[PDB]
């Protein structure tokens, strides 16, 4: 039916161009030595990305489909959505959003200079106006940072980012950003990914399993989900859009942009050039998450009833997903999987390697990480969310002129604060170079390192600082992916800790609570942690 890209031959072109690693990567050699297999995407390979995303759709639906999706209409039409003012879209912009071809950007529309406003003023006029001229994006290359993988054949080439002028992205927010807030909530309920922070995602997940008499989970996944979005899945999520209580400017708003933006149009490298043409869905438009969320979940909650899976319990994180349901034998159920492949494919969303049926909740990954299981010092279980450490490594690992990884190191050591890496490889690392700068408190993107116990606490519980015996699964991966980059093994890391711990502590102060709470596990004679005060005052509803 249609071809998800026609290319021109064109380059897809680089603006500030990649650069070359350093001789030394002075805060990161002492955390690991294989630094050769550390390293980041660039336009080179995007031709190979092209290439892998270029292919034809054909769809196929049928009633399992047209049942969810009526029922889903049904769900839109209890959300009513507002329009935002172009100023207020403005102020939703973020600080360094891409610059816009008329001579203004990001500081500019958030403090509403007079000729931002002015240009958005008349390119949501032309929404209004014309529903039809298509209109023109820019591809680029995403620049990401990997550990090389000679299993799956060396080096990833980049992913491919198109987006639409500034203008227009700030008329995207009037006219959706409300239903943004608001649809995907009101479509999925429980089922919707983004909703939960880690331990919410554990709790729901063992909920679900837990209710199942025989469980059964599995997840599917599609590298590729954005180029198997077809005009019409497209179209569809408008009507679903539509279904919603709107005033009348914003459904011609919306209708203009899904027929002249999100169904398509043509790309231009950042040289200037066509580069080529997109009939599937655009990686950088506002309703890129909110939209593969939606379409993933009514092709998947179709494609169950196709399959005949039982009592399904789905979390969605937009291409990606997880099934638990009732199992049904396990010879049953490896041909409803068979089924729910079929279904999926012939929707137009086949998976990268195909599911397959697991009874044991450490074995299903999604949101690209999993739940494990920890032993307090005592017996009792914890279960946590963790991932495979190598990436959050590599990219621990990256440092150029421009670019420094000590965020990193925070975001993954507070997502991940319960996980052994984290606890013995990254929190040993990060306080040891902080400490050595003598930056204990300059603040990182917002956050005080010095107040990370708490921060800890309120997200994860104390049981975050008191995990004892980890699973063979997760010692087995951790340990392994610590020789893969040439890390020293945990032994050593446990040493580095003590040191840690006791600079920490003869510090005082907060840097003294890092010391007790963070790296009790470092000694034999552990210290009683009691609930902090600093916590309980402390709301990060915001963050997840």
């Amino acid at each position: 039916s249609s071809m998800s890209y026609s290319w021109t031959g064109a380059l897809i072109t680089p603006c500030s161009p990649e650069e070359e690693k350093l001789p030394i990567n002075p805060l990161s050699n002492s955390l690991l030595r294989y630094h050769n297999k550390v390293y980041c995407t660039t336009s080179k390979s995007a031709s190979q990305r092209a290439k892998k995303v270029t292919f034809d759709r054909t769809q196929v639906l049928d009633a399992h489909y047209d049942s969810v999706l009526k029922d889903i209409k049904l769900a839109a039409s209890k959300v009513s959505a507002r329009l935002l003012t172009l100023q207020q879209a403005c102020q939703l912009t973020p600080p360094h959003s891409a610059r816009s071809k008329y001579g203004f950007g990001a500081k500019e529309v958030r403090s509403l200079s007079g000729r931002a406003v002015n240009h958005i003023k008349s390119v949501w006029k032309d929404l209004l106006e014309d529903p039809q001229t298509p209109i023109p994006t820019t591809i680029m290359a995403k620049n990401e940072v990997f550990c090389v993988d000679p299993a799956k054949g060396g080096k990833k080439p980049a992913r491919l980012i198109v987006y639409p002028d500034l203008g227009v992205r700030v008329c995207e927010k009037m006219a959706l950003y409300d239903i943004t807030q608001k649809l995907p909530q009101a479509v999925m309920g429980a089922s919707y990914g983004f909703q939960y922070s880690p331990a919410q995602r554990v709790e729901y997940l063992l909920k679900a399993w837990a209710e199942k008499k025989d469980p059964m989970g599995f997840s599917y996944d599609t590298r590729c989900f954005d180029s198997t979005v077809t005009e019409r899945d497209i179209r569809t999520e408008e009507s679903i859009y539509q279904a919603c209580s709107l005033p009348e400017e914003a459904r011609t708003a919306i209708h203009s942009l899904t027929e002249r933006l999100y169904v398509g149009g043509p790309m231009f490298n950042s040289k200037g050039q066509t580069c080529g043409y997109r009939r599937c869905r655009a990686s950088g438009v506002l309703t890129t998450s909110m939209g593969n969320t939606i379409t993933c979940y009514v092709k998947a909650l179709a494609a169950c009833k196709a399959a005949g899976i039982v009592a399904p319990t789905m979390l969605v994180c937009g291409d990606d997903l997880v099934v638990i349901s009732e199992s049904q034998g396990t010879e049953e159920d490896e041909r409803n999987l068979r089924a729910f492949t079929e279904a999926m494919t012939r929707y137009s969303a086949p998976p990268g390697d195909p599911p397959r049926p697991e009874y044991d909740l450490e074995l299903i990954t999604s949101c690209s990480s999993n739940v494990s299981v920890a032993l307090g010092p005592r017996g009792r279980r914890r279960y946590y969310l963790t991932r495979d450490p190598t990436t959050p490594l590599a990219r621990a690992a990256w440092e150029t002129v421009r670019h420094s990884p000590i965020n990193s190191w925070l975001g993954n050591i507070i997502q991940y604060a319960p996980t052994i890496w984290v606890r013995m490889v990254l929190m040993t690392h990060f306080f040891s170079i902080l400490m050595v700068q003598d930056t204990l408190d300059q603040n990182l993107g917002g956050v005080n390192p010095l107040d990370l116990p708490a921060i800890i606490e309120r997200l994860h519980g104390l049981d975050a600082f008191s995990m004892h015996t980890y699973s063979h699964h997760e010692l087995t991966r951790v340990a392994s992916a610590l020789r893969k980059l040439g890390a020293p093994p945990l032994r050593v890391w446990k040493s580095r800790a003590r040191a840690v711990r006791a600079s920490l502590i003869s510090r005082g102060g907060k840097a003294a609570v890092c010391g007790r709470y963070l790296f009790n596990w470092a000694v034999k004679t552990k210290l009683k942690l009691t609930p902090l005060p600093e916590a309980r005052l402390l709301d990060l509803s915001s963050w997840f």
